[PDB]
């Protein structure tokens, strides 16, 4: 299995089992906000099934990660009087396996799990990311659990009265904390208060930012309890939600998923080696195909009106680029005959979505432009000249 470059996808149009784990790769790229490396540095044994191990530099605390399986949901009853809903049978089994390492632990621990969650009741899709916290202390033997939601904070001209949340539920933390208690109910560890973080204000039914927030309060959660500090969100020790999730922190998340591609063996490797994996070209050539293949179907993209680029424009620039750059990978001269043609279409590879995808590379292969990239490479012996 692979994760593909998707060109079109921007932070509103949502956020899956795989996309979520793509972005698992920033957190050792030093060039990205969402850097832990001087925090955390990796723990030997990976002792925990289906998730990375971590040690705190500062404080010695292990902190272990699950990858996303998304089949990591839980669904709730809205209406009251029926059940608090299900969890998802693999959510309950690593539910479970947790308090079992806990049984084992020697230092204390905190466990990020990212999932969905969703109600059942209502006819409407409606599927909705949030991240679940375990904190458990060895001195203790307690077991905190929290979660942290996007949506969040309920406006009070939008407000389910001490009535009506009697008949109606807005969230899964019934249903939820039973499945946690029901997990460590063999253990000895007491179960500490089920507490849920609403930030970011206000926000919708649901809505597609949910992840990328969830994903960033993944860095800050592991952040925090690498040195000590309490975890921080908006509305505690955060302003507005732009100062959290920042203009930076949605530049490289949206990179990442719209110009990269990536096998994931190679982000088993990132967090299991603790490195970084370095754009390489072949990501280029794909990123161009994959936008070549969307781009001829129709696209809406500055289609309408004001047109400087038809889509038999931008595919004939797409196509000439690929076979460039195919060439010098397979280590290669250009003709510069071929150079001849690149540095015609090169106006086009910059214009709109294109040109931030070419960006994105150029960039990241180290060349300041397309010639200063392709030129090397080029042959024009001996004429002409």
């Amino acid at each position: 299995s692979i994760y593909p470059p998707e060109t079109s996808w921007e932070v509103n149009k949502g956020m899956n089992s795989s996309r979520l784990h793509k972005l698992y790769s920033l957190f050792f790229d030093k060039s990205s906000a969402f850097y832990l490396g001087d925090d955390v540095s990796v723990l030997e044994d990976k002792p925990l099934t289906g998730a990375y191990g971590f040690q705190s530099k500062k404080n010695d605390q292990q902190i272990f990660l699950f990858r996303p399986d998304s089949d990591y949901v839980a669904g709730y009853h809205v209406d009251a009087k029926s059940d608090a809903g299900w969890v998802n049978d693999k959510l309950d089994r690593r539910l479970s396996e947790i308090s079992e390492f806990c049984s084992k632990a020697t230092q204390p621990a905190t466990f990020i799990l990212p999932f969905v969650e969703m109600p059942t009741d209502i006819t409407k899709g409606v599927q909705h990311q949030v991240l679940l916290t375990i904190s458990y202390d060895p001195k203790s033997k307690q077991l905190t659990p929290t979660v942290y939601d996007s949506i969040g904070r309920d406006t009070y001209s939008e407000s389910l009265s001490s009535y009506f949340k009697g008949k109606y539920r807005t969230t899964c933390d019934e249903i939820l904390t039973q499945s946690i208690e029901k997990a460590i109910k063999s253990t000895d560890f007491t179960l500490g208060k089920f507490t849920r973080a609403a930030y970011n204000h206000q926000n919708r039914l649901t809505e597609g930012n949910s992840g990328s927030y969830t994903f960033r309060t993944i860095k800050e959660v592991i952040s925090s309890s690498a040195q000590g500090t309490e975890v921080k969100i908006p509305g505690s020790g955060y302003i507005t939600s732009n100062s959290y999730l920042t203009s930076q922190h949605v530049q490289d998340i949206e990179s990442c998923i719209k110009y990269r591609n990536l096998g994931v063996v190679d982000i088993e490797s990132a967090l299991t080696e603790g490195k970084t994996l370095p754009v390489q070209l072949s990501e280029f050539i794909v990123a161009l195909e994959d936008y070549g293949k969307l781009r001829s179907q129709q696209s809406e993209k500055s289609m309408l009106n004001f047109i400087g680029y038809s889509k038999t424009a931008k595919l004939t620039a797409v196509e000439l680029l690929i076979g460039i750059l195919n060439d010098i990978k397979g280590k290669n001269e250009i003709s510069e005959s071929q150079y001849d043609k690149l540095v015609k279409e090169v106006d086009c590879l910059m214009d709109s979505s294109l040109g931030k995808l070419v960006q994105f590379h150029l960039k990241n292969l180290g060349a300041e432009s397309l010639q200063k990239l392709v030129l090397p490479c080029v042959k024009f012996d001996d004429t002409i000249d």
